[PDB]
């Protein structure tokens, strides 16, 4: 595409920076340093690693506003939300420092007389391939537990946020993270292939599109390396007739429009029972129309420009196809004139399961509303997707909610509340949303060598 | 494919047993449709109902124990006593998971306050399983038992030389009352496997086999966004230091290398012996290997049968030939046995250095490699100088040293002063080219669950 | 989407949406192609030649409708869309006249006329085609493929499915038997399914390097031959002794035809130091005078670009080049409005490390690089991952011939305007692909070359 | 395997072991091939033709040593190994004489001699070759590849590295410049590395379907052209009016040459009802009369098979066919001993569903199927995933020619013995691969076909 990774401010359209792809010597140095870093880091105590996590949290908080400004500048997130991303990322460092060490204790087994245990050993260097939508949080979500487990972490970040990548590296270096334990490289696709195929890479973690996950997962499998693939979603948000309608509407608007809609686990498919459908729709449209869109440096704006001009083009085509298919445009559905990359907050109604807005991930500020005949129909519509990341259900019927959760084909179900990732719970999905789990003890153990140690088996 | 048929040939006699055509398009569609409809019902059963099915499977196996063991021996040459032990272990597995498995599926509390969020272990769907001939029953049930208990369907593609065993397993599980589609198998060729991996009704894939199979299947699963467990080859190190219980070390070494005529993923394959005890170990090991009885595997007194596949004997002999050309010292065997059957002599290669074929490749037959280590540090470095990393053994009276070395061994299982094995109570699986993912204990059960967060009232 | 979507790039407005082919439709396309081939392979070559004339006739009977469809779906100036129809119909007639002799059996040096080489049909050829010449790209391959006795099954670019339907109607009106020519709106999975189906004998791809690699890998895996006609970054060399005005006219036409959107466009201008400033001044003046706007207006030279995402990508390539140090002499901006227009653009002081030198710029952006002398010009020309065509302007005829021999590309134009033409080979080397189209090359690429030898005793 | 291992298949004993090329050695092979090409492409065709003559002279000077090496490493009767050397030397001289004219520029129909087609060198061609004709398979491609001005970089089968070393010595003695011909003992990862290196222009593979698929996929992904000359399961059709004595002679020679290990062997005998029993009786008798043993003993018609694992596989294909219902008329057993001998074998009553009909049987096993009539015979012949070559025996010249036109393969022999010959095209269709070797085809496959057009205005 280009010979450089290019940063362009999506609010203004103006070039920020260009960085050449890593050459052969640079890829080799990144791998060699990661390997020598790992060789030392794996021998450290868990207590030492936990202290390093605290130090990283401290350095991040010391540079918090510079970091948030970098995030907003390079990818357009409202500054209020970029600051929240920094806060959440730093808190993650402290949470794992506190709760992570116990997760690495050996497990007893049923083998007689305490003769066998399960140990959680470091695996090696983990190659991480990350996206631009949370340029800090996506990195730390994996890096924090991966480092605590005694592994090295080698990042290839999205080419539009290399400024953020450079800043994260500086902050982690200031915190005293040893050389090679955390590192990054501006590799092109060929460079990524080279690394996946190098024996110094033990495993791979990918957060990104379905296409990226398939292209990388195929290479990892071929190389006999484990993956965690955290890919797109088209999360259903089910509202039944007995819901608290106003709370459902508030959670819906927040779920769809957070980060200008640019969230894997955004509420994307609103599936509303016939009796409450019109009231939900009227209120949702009103709230969406009242969201403020503009300069993301302005603390009070709710929506920024989208991150990538080509992705705004693709989203508009998804809206165009949906309308051609028979969806009803209730709000927005236009690119905003000007040099920035703004797309109107949009609502499509009368969306049926055959339509683009129902079958593809809409990665921008476009809500799809589908009417369900009843709860059984709502469930069936929810599961009629190639994606399966998270889901929401609003209903006063607690027993029904719990039954529906068990039958929803996704990795997270939120009942009468706001979906989010949180260190304390598993994150990740099924079907084309990928596989593997992040956070809590799952994200820590995914990149361990789980090792049986058995004495005197005679 | 080599033929239009999956072909069974008795390796003791060289004679054709059976030939089965590859599944056609109708049969593949039927297997997939039935697996999907089976899963749709089975996912809705209670864990108590699934646990009882496991007991019923153990019961049915035990009712057909001798017929099952005879089929194993007939199709792939395993000594009959070992085939019977494989049946015993497999039935015991069914009972172990029926008892200990249900608790593994209980929801997990979280640190979210006031019991507002739990983690649930939900069924995933139909798991496609690609399995090898070396333990035609045990390798199937090792994964199938926990996969089934988790609420998944299991769809087997077995090794083409053991389709008789596959047909029998299916008979037994039907007798146990396993619902249609919940357990099933299909005689798919490689193209049929690809078609299934790419079908939305397959949720995930499990493979036990060679590095080459794992790479071919793992690539396809990744491309389809489907999780794998890859349980692949091993070249397990077996370290004996100067202070070992030498008698126990030799007994464990002989059993480790020569069980199933050498044909075991976690076999002791690379003996790494400290210089001070090397000669003593080598003398005892060679004499014990020389005393092993080889012949007709239906004869209980024979310790070693024929190898399962003629082409693989041939490959093994080339690996021995290459090793000798590279400088290895042949202390015992190293020849194919004349006759109609597929016998290879119990073999011992010494003076094996890390550059050699015997040190670098998986020797999947009755061929021991012995390498001398300067000291414990050299032994550890030699052990880790491998593309494989399945399991390992250390013999030393130094408890602390053993624990330190275990921590530094790049493999998924370490046995200190004992006999390596798989066991339901512990994790099994490796690192590096041995694959990834873990079987048995709670690991094999959770690998094929949808780990699902359920959080109410998050405001 | 779940649809192939047509959007008019001049207005931004949706034209049509077509669902991807389902399993039954893919099976129907393959089954019809195979049964079509089974009869077509048994026709006389002269009957197939007559069918080509009949196709040319039907295309000319619908010429303005066809040109309007091309302009409407992908933005090409209507004058150039009409010329695409004229060229495409002429190709039908040219192969009808000259093609049959190319399929005559060859004698061999085997004694007593006992062995001959026959050019047999191969089967159904799957064709994966781009939007930039929605008609010409299809016929460039289909005409000789059909004449050789094969069926042609087209998967067209998803933004020109209207053009694809119209081509099918026209060829059917001409009397082309069912299945001999056909098309299917397959998604990427449908393409893979067809490549792996035994009814597909071979594959031809015209498109991006990325498309060629993806499809070529699948064809190779299936043991099926390809022709891959992929992107270019053609060098256009101007030496001190050139006819400078002619060099400038050819340069402007070579870069800016089809709003820059041509595989064999002149993309890298490599100009000897002595004439560099004079060339640049005149090139920029001529480019600045090109008229851009509604492509329905016959006098506009430049239309909107075909695809919004591709305009976006091109602007980033310009942005990267400027950040690397290129000098913007003209344009370099998206035009405000609902259409997809990009200013005619010129980048100078371009050096070999820059985006504008290393990537294919598939839109109206010229790159100008100064060469120390003819040897430097040659080295610059060959310093590319692409190798489709090239132009050299110089009064020194011997030097031009020597340079042509050393240029790593499939076509060299000396003191003139590069173009594809039925009479000569077309295709490149390196990442531009492999295989050749047109003349006897395009005809024989999809033949089973068969030795028939009697009484070898 | 950590080494490429040579084992004498007549004795079962190790001959040699050679480590796989390491990173430095692969880099050196590529670097030398590229520098060799840079000079070689500048040589005159006359000089290259002289080098070919010099290679032919050098083979002839080492003819017996070469033949002995072939027999020693892969088991071929010594008389056949000598014939292999003779044919390879004659190929050098044939291309020396007839090749240069094939590189002449072509005129075009562009008026007034303004446009010509040139055949330019492409670059370094990576060759991946099999053990069955360790010398002839190499030269069959290397000779025309070199004459076209390319370099040739060989990866030979790991069981014939002694032969490979010897070939390199002979070509070096002949004065072939460094890097112009070279070889490297690469493992599969090393091959992948070279395919993906820009110094490799294109790839040629002679080998199994599995090998062609693995390599073809990689070349396609790298946007590099292939020729794939893969397995065959050639039909040999005998109609009721055939010259029966000649048909039997051709049938026996066709199946049993090189102990059956020939891509274009006659593998599927398809015999019309009326003549079936007479053909079968005579064929079985002739096959039973063939002598098998020590390939250094000239009386022996058949040697051991080359590879122990492949004998194992062949035996399983025979076992499966019998299990499916084939009738075993002769052989069908491994011969006891330390060598790798398999009995001359005949399977009859073979129907199209069977292993012996659907897979390539790469050893001394004939399959015989009965056809009800000529149409049935044609249908049986074409019911194959392979399509390399074919034979038809019939007294009727017109029927033979009609059937040849409908046979789905790259070569058809009418009333004679199939073979490759420099004067005619060689290669197949379907899973037998694509591309053609020999005559002008093997020379032009690895050229950059370049249009040069002056004054196009
Ligand atoms: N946790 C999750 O499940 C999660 C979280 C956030 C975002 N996402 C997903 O991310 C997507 C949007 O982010 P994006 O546009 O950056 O995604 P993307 O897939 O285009 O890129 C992600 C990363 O992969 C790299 N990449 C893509 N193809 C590659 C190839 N073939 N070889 C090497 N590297 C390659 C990119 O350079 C980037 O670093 C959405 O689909 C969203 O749902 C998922
Ligand atoms: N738990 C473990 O880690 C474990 C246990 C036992 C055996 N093994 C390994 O198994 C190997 C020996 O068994 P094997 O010879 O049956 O192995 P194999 O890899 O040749 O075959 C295993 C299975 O994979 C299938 N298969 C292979 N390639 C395929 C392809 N490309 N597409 C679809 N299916 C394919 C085979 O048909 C068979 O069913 C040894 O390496 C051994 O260590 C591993
Ligand atoms: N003759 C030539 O050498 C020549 C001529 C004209 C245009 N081009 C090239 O065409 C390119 C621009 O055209 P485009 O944008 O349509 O190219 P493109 O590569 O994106 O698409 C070309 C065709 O390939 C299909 N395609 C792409 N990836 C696929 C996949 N993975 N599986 C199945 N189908 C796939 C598309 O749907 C389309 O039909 C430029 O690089 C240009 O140089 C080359
Ligand atoms: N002209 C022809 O059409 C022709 C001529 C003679 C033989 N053959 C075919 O050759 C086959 C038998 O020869 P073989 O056993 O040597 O075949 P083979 O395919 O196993 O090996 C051929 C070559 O390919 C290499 N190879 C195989 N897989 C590879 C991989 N994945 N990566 C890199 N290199 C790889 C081998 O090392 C060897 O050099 C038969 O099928 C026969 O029909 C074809």
């Amino acid at each position: 595409t280009a010979t450089q990774a290019l940063s362009v401010n999506p609010a203004t359209g103006q070039t920020l920076a260009a960085m050449p792809w890593a050459n052969a010597q640079e890829i080799e140095h990144a791998l060699s340093l990661a390997a020598s870093g790992f060789k030392k880091w794996k021998m450290t105590s868990v207590a030492q690693r936990a202290q390093t996590l605290r130090d990283i949290g401290q350095a991040l908080r010391a540079h918090a506003e510079e970091m948030a400004q970098c995030i907003t500048r390079e990818m357009g997130k409202p500054i209020k939300q970029a600051r929240a991303e920094v806060t959440k990322s730093a808190a993650l460092c402290d949470w794992y420092a506190e709760h992570g060490p116990a997760m690495l204790n050996p497990e007893p087994t049923l083998v007689e007389n305490q003769q066998a245990v399960i140990e959680y050993r470091p695996l090696g260097v983990i190659l991480a391939i990350m996206p631009w939508n949370f340029p800090l949080w996506q990195v730390l979500r994996g890096a924090v537990p991966i480092l605590l487990a005694g592994n090295s972490y080698l990042l290839k970040h999205a080419p539009n946020v290399t400024g953020c990548a450079q800043m994260i590296a500086r902050i982690l270096a200031e915190a005293g993270t040893p050389a090679g334990v955390y590192g990054w490289v501006n590799a092109n696709n060929e460079g990524v292939s080279q690394m996946i195929n190098d024996p110094r890479i033990a495993a791979v973690t990918v957060t990104g599109s379905v296409r990226a996950g398939a292209a990388i997962g195929a290479q990892a499998g071929a190389a006999l390396k484990k993956c965690v693939l955290e890919l797109g979603g088209s999360d259903p948000f089910i509202v039944l007739n007995d819901a608290d309608l106003e709370l459902a509407v508030k959670a819906a608007v927040a779920g769809r429009y957070q980060n200008t809609g640019q969230v894997c686990a955004a509420a994307k498919r609103f599936i509303v029972e016939e009796g409450i459908a019109q009231a939900f729709t009227d209120r949702f449209v009103a709230a969406a129309a009242a969201l403020k869109m503009g300069d993301p440096l302005v603390e009070e704006n709710d929506l920024g420009p989208m991150a990538r001009f080509d992705l705004r083009d693709e989203l508009h085509q998804q809206v165009q196809a949906s309308v051609a298919e028979g969806a009803r445009l209730l709000l927005g559905g236009e690119k905003i004139a000007g040099e920035g990359n703004y797309y109107a907050a949009t609502v499509l109604a009368d969306v049926t399961p055959d339509m683009t807005a129902f079958r593809q991930e809409l990665f921008g500020p476009v809500a799809a509303i589908t009417v369900a005949k009843d709860a059984a129909h709502a469930l069936a519509l929810a599961n009629d997707s190639e994606f399966g990341l998270s889901a929401t259900i609003f209903t006063a019927d607690d027993t029904l909610a719990a039954e529906m959760a068990a039958r929803l084909e996704c990795g997270g179900v939120f009942i009468n509340g706001y979906s989010a990732s949180d260190a304390r719970v598993a994150f990740g999905g099924v079907k084309k949303s990928g596989f593997g789990r992040e956070l809590s003890h799952f994200g820590l153990h995914e990149f361990c060598n789980v090792q049986t140690v058995w004495k005197n088996r005679v």
